[PDB]
């Protein structure tokens, strides 16, 4: 009932996970999606694998999407089928926490949880400033370092 329109490969994979847990556990889930991470093939595929392996355990996005563009906030307990660029399911993640912080207040520990490149805050900054500047242009605003982010932490539950 909750994900009839999901792309078939990812729907099948998600059904495998739900069937591999007890009815009590599967029936609690109410929020589902299927997507890749990032905006390019190289990083989508690297990130799916980092997530698979437990190296990438967090992500973030501009809060502007939710407060101004009306996107639904991420929820604890959400399941995402993590695909590669080409839509092949790689793993399933469950959101474990959601919070907010300014871009310029992102910590070294959060950058390390995101797990990309050398895990440093400098690498995290270079990557995110670029990506968020592009999104901001399409949104019709300029990126500022004081903008709020939505931080998500998550865990692998299936692969
Ligand atoms: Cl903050």
């Amino acid at each position: 009932l909750y994900f009839q329109g999901m792309e078939e490969r990812s729907q099948l994979f998600l059904e495998q996970y739900l069937s591999s847990v007890s009815r009590e556990v599967s029936e609690k889930y109410t929020s589902f999606s299927a997507d890749y991470f990032c905006a390019d093939e190289y990083n989508a595929n690297v990130c799916a694998d980092l997530i698979l392996r437990g190296e990438k355990r967090a992500s973030c996005s501009l809060e502007y999407w939710y407060s101004q563009k009306g996107e639904l906030m991420p929820q604890v307990g959400h399941l995402q089928v993590v695909t590669n660029w080409d839509g092949k399911p790689i793993c399933i993640i469950e959101i474990t926490s959601v919070s907010k912080c300014q871009y310029n207040q992102v910590s070294e520990d959060f950058a390390a949880s995101e797990g990309e490149g050398d895990k440093s805050l400098a690498w995290w900054q270079e990557a995110h400033r670029n990506f968020f500047s592009r999104e901001c242009h399409e949104l019709g605003i300029e990126f500022r370092e004081d903008m709020l982010l939505v931080l998500e932490h998550f865990k692998v539950v299936y692969h």
